[PDB]
């Protein structure tokens, strides 16, 4: 009796929330409903009011004073406009003297003006009101969450090795490119658990294949790397190939499992392989297929695969190529100026990406013929889940490491989410530092972020990582100065293994979060609500990274006394107290800040190079003596969760 | 003395320098040259060294660790990868240990790796060896910007009107436009002192014609919008459309005023008018007949313009264009995939603003005629040059308000420049803020930015920088609480005499308007990495909040100040704060700044004009002590040598 579920219409099931909600049979408590111009919800706000929420989207912490929609794009550009990322996550909150959450379950293109056309003005639209609306109460926000962590089932949890460092490059192909990284980071003793293999591994980006000709036996190669505690982590894309001979696509074709077009033929969308039908993930027959596949790789040695370009991205269709190549013609002979370049040009953008092609093909849900455009949000949702439950069929009792590029609330559960750019700049590290609270409000712990990019210069690479180290999902993945500061740095991380892994746990057992907005822990602090460049992790410390071009520090807000703590290039520990207020604090570039807050204390393992070798036995308390934490710690690999034995209290 | 001149090949004469100095003879005394690739500078910077100047560029006050391009685009979205704006300003002064500066005077593509490849590595290189290179002494940063602000002659002054607030949208086309935001300011008593004219009001896009349909009376409508204080700012553009009949165009042609080809014939480029022609802006009969033009609106009651498109920019030659539909014929009858989209889109891309375009017309200049690429930073810089030199001739005794997008330093002795694109971001009122102190070292202080779907929230942050900056701009695209837009500016009126009183005697003195902390504060090692606060004149501080949903920012003060805060109510709070690092409170609706200790600055009641602006009785607000020289004129003359402009006020 604090969370309701409105209904309207006949909402399509998106299995988000694992627990049933009885249908209110009362009035809609908060703002206006209309269904004039499809739905809408309408509320006017506080001024105070903060708006919490919406997990993968742009700007900051409070959404006020901006658009959102709900619209699952493989976009990659990400400036302060766009309306669109890779998450559809429909969570906001209400923050207030009234205070209230409301989830959206909703596949399609969910519209949110928050602030945008009047600041005092919330509105909720989409095209037809097909949909349930939760709506949660509570103490405050935090309160709110946390009721709604509960109901949308536990998030997914990766195996420990996930906790290390990756490393990846769009490019690395034979044996030699990955022979070369394992030398490097092993001879020159930096840390490190993953190699990332980008899409040219594949036998012509045929999913599901390796290169014959570059990988003539990749269990012995698996293994080779396995030896040096490197776990190989491919690539898997949503598209399949269109090659006879090719047994996916055969499967594919002859057991009625890609999307089709109205007239009953399969469908086709261009990506990197050039003409690929997209798997239908919405007709569990052919997500048991699917998934299924996964095996091929997970029998040669590998534990952990990423999916990507599962919006579903397609650079073009059939219907579009062609569409744009008779225009084109049309330009190419027009001389009385009738067609126009920037013309020419806008039809060329149009044909990628296109809501026409994303009108063009369907799904067979459970016998239903839906239109991808109807449960678009819900694609990449499911390939995930198509593969989380191919993992839990081989070995139920074993954690793989997963995650996704598009997002829906309910894959939380399956995976984590990666945040990747076609540009490095200073202003993403802010950006993926706002958007961790938000993920971790929708379920979704296992995040970290990418450098996308030749324009990262090495200070922006180190603060970059120094955020990283608290990302769940650490790497350094690009397309292809001073190497001991990057090492630096990369020990901080994995000196702290331990802590971060035991606070992610307890987080995951408990529908807790990772990641919280000094507003959840200081609710009532006017200062602490606002500031929006600082994290409260766990419940021991505070992370506040530098962001800014050529910096030697930065400006700090204490809500309470804490410990400056820094991580040293020379293995040292400086530390320092802070009284509750506002400071500017020294930080270098190879040095890496944390505080401590008042009567906690974590523990510091040495730097080790290799998570299996992180000697966790004996590890140094850091912070007040005095205070006690309570690690939690298991295999790191099975799902031995519920044992009083996992928690061991510390004491300094 | 404390200005060298080291000349490689043969440079064009840029006239940057209003200052004639001799070739310095000995070897460059600073880094390595190299003239193995064409043209390279090489110095490694101590660990602790700063990096200032190049004006308008892109990133922050220091300049350390990334790559800047001097080459005018007309590149419209102003990403933090993106290495060439619209100015091109190479002045850039290294300070540390060894404190010292350069301008590089180079017409053409000039690029600076400070820092980015290689982190202790400053390199500046082009294709040529032909330019001056000025090394300038100084016992400091602000000191080497002093002589540089001697060298290359006065700033453009503007008429006290420019001080005023202005608005425009693009999209204002008829009488009635115009009219209904002269009544929604007056009425509502919101400041206001212009009104800018986009492209819509020219005859079909044609410079120096009015729209013969919604402007039949024009004249007449100047004076309307006079007589209610409301001065018409129209745009003029590069390019002068081709077209039978139309005088400008059939001048240009008869008189060999346009860049030609290399077979004689006029260019042509398709902007705003469909195909035009470029006024030859270096030849100097061409840059007199084209600023004459320009009387076609000062005799209609207009006093002010501003040049876009001058860098210039170029939608696609004629060339271009066959080139893209011949590749769209290819991609168009492709059956085996061999064109794939993503070549057709780029080639698309690539005949905007081309490379290739530039190496495709001329100037002639006493009897050279010179390939555009060679010198291209000097267009829009020649534009404005043409107009400004014709102000002279065609009303002397009078300034003008003039400002333009593309610039090269020269450009500042005739007139500001404005700094927008097509994106209205918050990191934006940043780099805006950034942008000045860097403006001001090249010569240019006549600065504002545009924002250009804007929220409110941000334009009454964007509002609240505007205030300080010299230009003072709402301009978008298409056409709660008004209180709080009256507000904001509100506080620039009442700013008015101080802020202008410290534009005129920085301009008169070669000094500065805004300077970064650091030449204020040198011995300060907290003071001199601030990035986002402004020392204004000598008596204040800046911070605006430049982030959206705060009520404040940290602020760092080098020394007591006393925090002054304009309210909506139209109230003026303060509060003394010792030297260091705080937290302050700005609400959206509240004009911040800082009066530094042992000083006072005039404010004057709200007015709603410059005009009415009553400054005999103003108050001091400071510190109760101090006295303040209020530089003051007429504000449209060129008398500015009178000991009658001063009065010292004291508190």
């Amino acid at each position: 009796a604090m969370i309701r579920k409105y209904r309207y219409g006949a909402p399509f099931d998106t299995e988000a929330l694992t627990e049933k909600i009885e249908t209110a049979e009362e009035a809609f408590p908060y703002g206006e409903i209309s269904q004039k111009e499809g739905f809408a919800f309408t509320y006017i706000m506080d001024e105070d009011d903060i708006v919490y929420g919406l997990g993968e989207s742009n700007r900051g912490i409070n959404k006020r004073g901006y658009c959102y929609i709900s619209n699952c794009t493989a976009d990659p550009i990400h400036t302060e406009d766009k309306r669109s990322l890779y998450g559809a996550h429909n969570f906001i909150i209400v923050s207030g003297k009234t205070t209230f959450g409301l989830f959206f379950d909703y596949p399609s293109k969910l519209t949110f003006d928050i602030g945008y056309t009047r600041m005092d003005t919330l509105k909720v639209s989409c095209e037809n009101a097909d949909l349930d609306i939760y709506v949660i109460e509570g103490e405050n926000a935090y309160d709110i969450v946390k009721q709604f962590r509960r109901v949308i089932g536990r998030s997914y949890i990766p195996p420990k090795f996930a906790f290390g460092f990756g490393q990846s490059r769009w490019g690395y192909t034979t044996k030699e490119d990955f022979r070369a990284v394992a030398k490097g980071y092993r001879e020159n003793h930096i840390p490190i658990d993953m190699i990332y293999m980008d899409i040219d591994y594949m036998q012509d980006f045929k999913d599901f294949t390796v290169n014959e000709k570059n990988f003539p036996d990749f269990p012995e190669f698996v293994k080779e790397m396995k030896d040096q505690e490197l776990r190989l982590i491919p690539i898997i894309d949503a598209g399949v190939k269109v090659e006879k001979g090719y047994e996916v696509y055969e499967e594919g074709v002859k057991n009625n499992y890609f999307c089709k077009r109205e007239d009953g033929s399969d469908f086709v969308a261009a990506v990197w392989p050039g003409d690929t039908h997209f798997p239908d993930m919405l007709n569990p027959e052919a997500r048991k297929w699917f998934g299924d596949k996964y095996r091929f790789l997970i029998d040669q040695g590998i534990e952990g695969f990423w999916n990507d370009m599962n919006e579903p991205a397609i650079f073009y269709s059939s219907e579009g190529l062609a569409e744009a190549k008779e225009f084109a013609g049309e330009f190419a002979k027009d001389t009385e100026g009738k067609i126009h370049p920037w013309a020419m040009q806008a039809k060329m953008k149009d044909i990628v990406n296109s809501p026409e092609d994303y009108k063009r093909f369907y799904h067979n849900v459970n016998g239903k013929k839906i239109r991808h455009d109807k449960v678009h949000n819900l694609f990449g949702y499911n390939m995930t889940r198509a593969a989380g439950e191919a993992f839990e069929r081989i070995d139920p009792e074993k954690r793989f490491l997963m995650f996704s590029r598009s997002s829906y609330i309910g894959m939380h559960r399956y995976g984590g989410i990666w945040m990747g750019d076609n540009k490095s700049w200073w202003s993403h590290i802010l950006l993926n530092l706002k958007m961790l609270p938000s993920l971790n409000m929708c379920g979704f712990m296992y995040t970290g972020a990418d450098l996308g990019g030749d324009d990262t210069t090495r200070d922006l690479l180190l603060r970059f990582l120094a955020l990283g180290v608290f990302t769940p999902l650490m790497r350094d993945h690009a397309a292809e100065e001073n190497i001991e500061d990057f090492r630096s740095v990369i020990n901080a991380r994995y000196r702290l293994v331990p802590y971060l892994y035991s606070e992610y746990m307890k987080a995951a057992l408990n529908d807790d979060m990772y990641f919280k907005p000094l507003g959840f822990v200081y609710p009532d602090d006017k200062m602490a609500i606002r500031v929006e460049d600082q994290l409260m992790l766990g419940n021991e410390i505070m992370i506040a990274p530098v962001y800014e071009q050529n910096a030697r520090g930065r400006y700090v807000y204490l809500p309470e006394e804490m410990k400056f703590i820094k991580f040293m290039p020379d293995g040292s520990i400086s530390e320092e107290v802070l009284e509750k207020g506002v400071h500017y604090v020294d930080v270098a570039l190879n040095e890496v800040p944390l505080f401590i807050r008042s009567g906690k204390c974590i523990p510091v393992a040495e730097a080790a190079e290799c998570v299996k070798d992180i000697d966790t036995e004996n590890m140094q308390l850091i912070g007040y003596e005095g205070s006690s934490y309570t690690l939690y710690e298991d295999d790191g690999i099975h799902k031995d969760y519920d044992k009083k034995e996992n928690y061991r209290v510390l004491t300094k």
